[PDB]
């Protein structure tokens, strides 16, 4: 009755952590058409749970099925919560999907997994603190050491589209965050309001997937032309990159507030 997105990077411990939380209730098969794996599985300690296992990914770029998948998925609002595995030795990288996922309007509830890694390293991650600056929940998780598990997938089933009333998106440059506002004026209800930052900041990425695939009118398409464009002149970027170090500037800003 309630669906968990399980996502996040390859080598991350996706698969450990799955086999963990849903054991021998696993159901393998794949994808529409295309040789990716789709694996489901209830959870162990409540079958109500279902977790919808997603292939893993560095980004929601179009430019591959398991991406393609990984976001058709998300943005029909099939799953009830997202649980981000984020690998903790490497958190930097990491937290470039789970910006993204934030922005899909599912709420995000984060595995900060492998924490007896970074343990064995030296590093120390306040976790408080990284919650408090994505702006979601976060617990420790080790596959290995079987920790955290149970309340991590606690969290996620009581951190749904149902009991989160209001949603705290990752805040960019004020420039990026006007062009963000008007693009989203524009779209009106041409898109859902719950996912609507995320196709706003995807048109003003340029991307193939979400301007091939949403009707809108030719007003709305001359609008948010100028807008990108006003905004590239300003930053002096094209409209990929500035978005792309907006993301990092504000992971980086996070890790310094969170790291040792
Ligand atoms: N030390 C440690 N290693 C782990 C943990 N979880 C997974 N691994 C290792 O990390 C690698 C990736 O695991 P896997 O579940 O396949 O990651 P996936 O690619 O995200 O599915 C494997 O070689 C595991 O042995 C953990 O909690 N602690």
């Amino acid at each position: 009755m309630t669906e968990i997105a399980l996502i996040g990077n390859p080598n991350s411990g996706k698969t450990s952590l799955f086999n963990l939380i849903t054991g021998h209730n696993q159901r393998v098969g794949n994808w529409p058409g295309v040789t990716v794996e789709r694996k489901s599985g209830l959870v162990k300690k409540n079958k109500d749970l279902e977790i919808q296992d997603l292939p893993g990914i560095y980004s929601m770029s179009p430019y591959s099925p398991e991406e393609k998948v990984a976001r058709d998925y998300l943005l029909s609002q099939r799953a009830d919560s997202i649980l981000n595995v984020v690998d903790a030795t490497n958190l930097e990288r990491n937290l470039y999907l789970t910006t993204q996922l934030i922005e899909t309007g599912i709420p995000v509830t984060i595995a900060l997994n492998m924490i007896d890694v970074l343990d064995g390293q030296g590093k120390k991650i306040n976790v408080d603190k990284l919650s408090y600056h994505l702006g979601v929940p976060v617990v420790a998780t080790s596959s290995l050491k079987q920790t955290g598990v149970d309340q991590v997938v606690k969290k996620a089933a009581h951190t749904t589209t149902s009991t989160v009333g209001d949603l705290a998106f990752p805040i960019y440059d004020d420039r990026l965050e006007a062009a963000i506002s008007q693009i989203l004026e524009v779209l009106g209800n041409s898109v859902p309001q719950r996912s609507a930052r995320f196709y706003a900041i995807k048109l003003f990425e340029q991307d193939s997937l979400v301007e091939a695939e949403l009707d809108l009118s030719q007003f709305q398409r001359k609008e948010i032309e100028d807008i990108i464009r006003i905004t590239e002149e300003i930053f002096t970027e094209d409209a990929e990159s500035i978005v792309i170090n907006e993301r990092y500037a504000f992971i980086e800003r996070v890790c310094q507030m969170a790291e040792s």
